[PDB]
C-alpha cells in the first residue's frame, strides 16, 4: 500500500524531485547494446547514448541490417507493450515505416514537433499533403495521407501505408501531440491526459494489433511519461486497490526494457501529476 497523493505533495514540499529522480536512475538496470553500438550502426542513432538493449529491440525483417533504434517494452501485469522508438533519421525513415508494417502496428504517437527551438527533433516522415505521397525505397513503402484533423493540442492523421512488393495497404492513425512546451514540462497534465485517452480509444493500444510505436525525439523522455502514465493507470484499475500501484517500481520495470524512460526530474513530477489526476478522472 502506498499513498501516491500524500507522497508527492511531501515531495513537493521537501524539494526532493532531484533526490527521488536520482535514487530511479541509479536503481536503474543496465543491459549489453552490442548491436546499436556496431560501427555500420553509428548513423542509425541519433544520440551515441540512447540505444536499445539487445534483448528487447525490435529486428527489422531484412538480412543485410536488421537494426533501428527501437524496443519492445513489455508490461505482464498491464497487459500491453509497446515500442519506444527515437525520432527518425534522414536515413532511418524507411527503416521506421518497414518495422510499423513488419510489428503490425495500428498507430503512431508522436510526442515532439519536427521543430523546435530551432533544432530539428526529427525528419518529416510523413506527407504533409494528401496528393504528394513518400515513396522509401529502401524498404519498399509508399505513404499517403488519407486525412488529418488539426485540434487545439493534437493532430490525428490517418496514413495509408503501402507495401510496395505485394500491393497489400494498411491504414495507420498517427496521433501527434503537438504543445510540449518548449521548456520543461505542461503546467497542467490535462491536455496530455485527454491526449493518451484519445489513443486508447482509437485502438492502437488494443491487443488485436501490433504494438504503438510511440517516438519523441530520442524516445525515452516525453516518450517515457505517455508509457509509464498509462500502465500506471492500467494497473489502478486492475488491481482491488489502486493505492497499491508504485510508480517508481512501474517506471524500473520498463526501464529494464529500454533505457533512460524519464529524462528529468521535472518529467518525473510530472508523471506523477498525470497518474494521480487520471486516476482521478478515471475512478
Amino acid at each position: 500500500h502506498h499513498e501516491m497523493e500524500k507522497e508527492f505533495e511531501q515531495i513537493d514540499k521537501s524539494g526532493s524531485w532531484a533526490a527521488i529522480y536520482q535514487d530511479i536512475r541509479h536503481e536503474a538496470s543496465d543491459f549489453p547494446c552490442r548491436v546499436a553500438k556496431l560501427p555500420k550502426n553509428k548513423n542509425r542513432n541519433r544520440y551515441r547514448d540512447v540505444s536499445p538493449f539487445d534483448h528487447s529491440r525490435i529486428k527489422l525483417h531484412q538480412e543485410d541490417n536488421d537494426y533501428i533504434n527501437a524496443s519492445l517494452i513489455k508490461m505482464e501485469e498491464a497487459q500491453r507493450s509497446y515500442i519506444l522508438t527515437q525520432g527518425p533519421l534522414p536515413n532511418t525513415c524507411g527503416h521506421f515505416w518497414e518495422m510499423v508494417w513488419e510489428q503490425k502496428s495500428r498507430g503512431v504517437v508522436m510526442l515532439n514537433r519536427v521543430m523546435e527551438k530551432g533544432s530539428l527533433k526529427c525528419a518529416q516522415y510523413w506527407p504533409q499533403k494528401e496528393e504528394k505521397e513518400m515513396i522509401f525505397e529502401d524498404t519498399n513503402l509508399k505513404l499517403t495521407l488519407i486525412s488529418e484533423d488539426i485540434k487545439s493540442y493534437y493532430t490525428v492523421r490517418q496514413l495509408e501505408l503501402e507495401n510496395l512488393t505485394t500491393q497489400e495497404t494498411r491504414e495507420i492513425l498517427h496521433f501527434h501531440y503537438t504543445t510540449w512546451p518548449d521548456f520543461g514540462v505542461p503546467e497542467s497534465p490535462a491536455s496530455f491526459l485527454n491526449f493518451l485517452f484519445k489513443v486508447r480509444e482509437s485502438g492502437s493500444l488494443s491487443p488485436e494489433h501490433g504494438p504503438v510505436v510511440v517516438h519523441c525525439s530520442a524516445g525515452i523522455g516525453r516518450s517515457g511519461t505517455f508509457c509509464l502514465a498509462d500502465t500506471c493507470l492500467l494497473l489502478m484499475d486492475k488491481r482491488k486497490d489502486p493505492s497499491s500501484v508504485d510508480i517508481k517500481k512501474v517506471l524500473l520495470e520498463m526501464r529494464k526494457f529500454r533505457m533512460g524512460l524519464i529524462q528529468t526530474a521535472d518529467q518525473l513530477r510530472f508523471s506523477y501529476l498525470a497518474v494521480i489526476e487520471g486516476a482521478k478522472f478515471i475512478m
